[PDB]
């Protein structure tokens, strides 16, 4: 059997074959605390250290989630699409919930310590788990330790009252526990600490960013060299820029957490008291819905753990020095558009005029506001075909994914190389096409997920049900191949060359069926939100 | 010998070898009165047909060119490059001057023929048809070709906003040799139903301000063709420019009889006083006007020209030529020239000077701080922002785009949308002259030597550039195109590459290089800024 001993118990694994021949097989440790349970006193405070056990403790099956309510008004837009799309499936892996929730799984493969791969979930910083993403076949075809951990979530993991009392980002303190669990015990697991790469996509991938800038992912107990926790960083479809990447009115909403549940307000720590009288189901059952593209709980500027505004930090370059990859998809805000299409596959000119004119008062209050719908607007329509209903639904498409995606993601690509970081940029353009999505849809949020985990490798599961192709398996393969690379290496082409991201020449690698490198990904379209826009303010 | 019978009586030619073995020869009558002099009552009036003469004239010699002054300061952003870098050469062929100007020159080559009669034309203040030899092109192209001389600056467009002086007296001009041209080329051997009218620049604007006159409807032989002429070229101009008509003309008219001392209230006075005036004297004053506009020029009348070309371009009122536009890749040069530094570049701060004065002069404030943001940010290439060297290419792309391409743009799209053939090209050779910048492309007026096909017999005093092979041979092209499109209608077919039909939705154009190749919707995203954008601003 699978024992191993670390600092805190010895543990039983679980062996397990895959479905396919080219696959060895894999030990996963299911349900490993990295933490004591934040429970009681300690929820609104930063995690402790897990409770050591005498015997054996078995790790076989995936402990309760955190917890969340996606069956009773979720946020679609920031949602992946796999994920909304078989909520029903999604939900047997999110019925059993406690708020002793801080478990990690580990994926082991079957002759040196091997590079290690956290993934760090999330959707609205709201809902999710780690559960969801089966580390299996990436181990297994990388030869590397995967591992996925469950934080705390919505309310119990970032509600923040402005002050001392709630300072929030008890989510991202417990990711920083499970990255200083993972490094001084991993080894146990034959994990190289040296090597860790943590990577998350949407909302995990803000998470991924904005340790990046926090100093608590300093320093490591086994280099005087390397003082990174972790030493890369792979953040797909998210970033800490973005307009729901971090909460900025947590006090408004506290306030309102703490009204809906009968608290009272006037005094921050009488409030934060109350709320740890009430149970965790009722706090998270509450209905608090903020603007249409922020966020009311998630990641807080408090001056510790993130000590400043992502923008400001970035563009002073505050942030040590790790191998970056980052990218999107083709059309990541599928969603933002899902609901206007009629029978036939496009959108009118009206409703396209509503759609964009509703963005720009949502994200661009007027102080001159005409001036900018009509640029937009304008930027917007491929005057190639201008009445064409559905070539005005792909451009229309193209501007969420461009502003909330996209620029986010170019912006932060510049500044880090800038800086002096290793980075490497990705332009995903492929998908597989299920029978709940629109058959006109390109790679939307999230569908770049079951290719990282070499899901097609198996084939359809009850989670990705999609009819993978082989064309799928191969680019699946091409895929995990560039990411472990770049976890054993720090550079995706060592264990179509992909090449070293610049401001300059702004290469990037765009992955399809026949991936290539191009230059400059959409560079019209970006420098209007990151050059024009502001400008005219 | 050869003789000629006309209505106005026998005129004798010159025959005329070519330079080229592949060249046959050409009769050439120069020197052919077309209209009776515009002397003494007939300033300012109406054209006359020519007194007839008993005996042989002899049309060996050009005539005096019509009053001008170049000596004496020229609009060098208007002006062809070929024209003010060899002022020396292009100073002889106007040296010798007379009110008495109308005239006309044939070239004949060795049924009846196409007719192309060639309209020059720079700021509508100078030139003469004698600059533009057309034996090659008649020769090669086995077509005449007619180059016509018509009134100029004052004597040819002052006009005081009354019936006193109507104005347009150019104008009528080129329809007098228009309708002598139909009514006398058939004894040339030409045919009158198949004359195409081409010009480059103001010319190329007259061209397209004749096609929106009704005074170029009706011809004396069909009662199905309702033109005069049946096709058009307009090479880098339009009547839609800001300086293709003068809509200030009564103001540049006192100012003028201001400086020659007839500045009285009533205009008929005015103009009398005119009349008594040397034609020297009124040429040689000093009047310009706003720095991208005209003082004297097509003026609308209400009758010439009936209406705003805008608004009669946009209710298609004009009939159906085959239509012919295009530009060259770098009209803009002389706007750039005096900008750029030793090093080929203009720096960050000359740009926004240039940039924000371009601004003030085409859009004086009534909301100016945001158009001049969007221009700069459009006209930027943001893959290498500081380069100096993309710097001048994308400010020169500036004025290239708004003075020529956009206005041809929507020529070509509103013909085309009404029925006319439309033809549209973007013309991206020419032959660098040690008087041009080696980094310089095809600039204004490049065009032109191509068209007339010196090449074929090298350099010459008014085009001394080292004409290579390929030059030869995209001349010949150039020349067939244009010649298959005189004979037929369609630049493809000679009788009775494949260079596509434009429209308004496919925007299809033929790209003229030494690899001619078609392409589709000619810089669009920068057209559309000035066509769509900036209006609804
Ligand atoms: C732990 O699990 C293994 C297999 O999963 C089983 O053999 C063992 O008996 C379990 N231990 C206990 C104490 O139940
Ligand atoms: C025209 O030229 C002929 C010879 O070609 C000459 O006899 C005649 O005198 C000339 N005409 C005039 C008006 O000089």
């Amino acid at each position: 059997d699978p024992l191993v001993a670390t600092n805190f118990g010895k543990i039983r694994g679980i062996k397990k074959e895959l479905n396919n021949e080219i696959l060895g097989p894999v030990i996963q440790f299911l349900g490993v605390p990295y933490a004591a349970p934040p429970t009681g006193e300690r929820r609104f405070q930063p995690p402790e250290p897990p409770s050591p056990w005498s015997d054996i403790r078995n790790a076989t099956q995936f402990a309760p989630v955190c917890p969340q309510n996606i069956i009773d008004r979720l946020p679609e837009v920031m949602l992946p699409v796999w994920f909304t799309n078989n909520l029903d499936v999604v939900s047997s892996y999110v019925q059993d919930q406690s708020e002793d929730c801080l478990y990690l799984n580990i994926y082991v493969p079957t002759g040196g310590p091997k590079p290690v791969m956290v993934y760090i979930h999330g959707g609205s910083y709201m809902e999710g788990t780690g559960n969801l993403y089966d580390g299996s076949v990436l181990a297994s075809y990388g030869n590397v330790i995967v591992i996925t951990v469950n934080y705390r979530l919505g309310v119990l993991g970032f509600l923040s009252t402005g002050d001392q009392a709630a300072k929030g980002n008890y989510g991202l303190l417990d990711l920083i526990q499970a990255l200083r669990w993972t490094s001084e015990n991993i080894g146990f697991f034959g994990g190289d600490p040296l090597r860790i790469t943590v990577f998350g996509s949407g909302a995990g991938g803000s998470c991924v960013n904005l340790l990046t800038l926090s100093h608590y992912s300093e320093g490591n107990r086994w280099s005087n060299s390397t003082k990174g926790l972790f030493q890369r960083a792979i953040a797909q479809s998210g970033t800490a820029l973005s307009s729901w990447a971090v909460s900025f009115q947590p006090a408004k909403y506290a306030r309102m957490l703490a009204t809906k549940v009968g608290c009272n307000v006037s005094d921050t720590v009488e409030l934060v008291e109350c709320l740890q009288k009430k149970p965790y189901k009722e706090l998270v059952d509450q209905d608090i819905q903020p603007a249409r593209y922020h966020i009311a709980f998630g990641p807080v500027i408090d001056g510790d753990v993130i000590p400043d505004d992502p923008q400001i930090l970035m563009e002073q370059g505050e942030f040590l020095n790790y191998d970056i990859m980052l990218g999107v998809n083709q059309g990541e805000g599928l969603k933002f558009v899902e609901n206007i299409v009629d029978s036939d596959d496009g959108i009118s000119a009206s409703d396209f005029d509503f759609a964009v004119s509703n963005f720009v008062d949502n994200l661009y209050g007027y102080p001159g506001k005409d001036v900018l719908r009509e640029t937009i607007k304008f930027m917007y329509t491929d005057w190639a075909d201008r009445h064409n209903p559905e070539t005005r639904r792909k451009t229309l498409l193209a501007l969420f994914t461009d502003h909330q995606w996209v620029a986010p993601a170019v912006a932060t690509a510049d500044l880090h190389s800038n800086f002096g970081s290793p980075t490497y940029f990705y332009a995903f353009y492929h998908h597989c096409q299920t029978d709940q999505v629109p058959a006109w849809a390109d790679a939307a949020h999230g569908d770049e997920v079951p290719y990282v985990l070499g899901i097609p490798m198996i084939g359809p599961t009850e989670l990705f049900p999609c009819n993978f192709s082989k064309n799928d398996v191969m680019l699946s393969a091409v895929v995990m191949t560039y990411w472990t690379n770049f976890a054993k290496t720090g550079d995706p082409n060592q264990p179509v060359a992909w090449t070293r991201y610049s401001q300059k020449d702004q290469l990037y690698l765009h992955i399809g069926l026949k991936p290539r490198v191009k230059e400059h990904y959409r560079a019209n379209k970006v420098n209007l939100w990151l050059e024009l826009v502001p400008h005219l303010h």
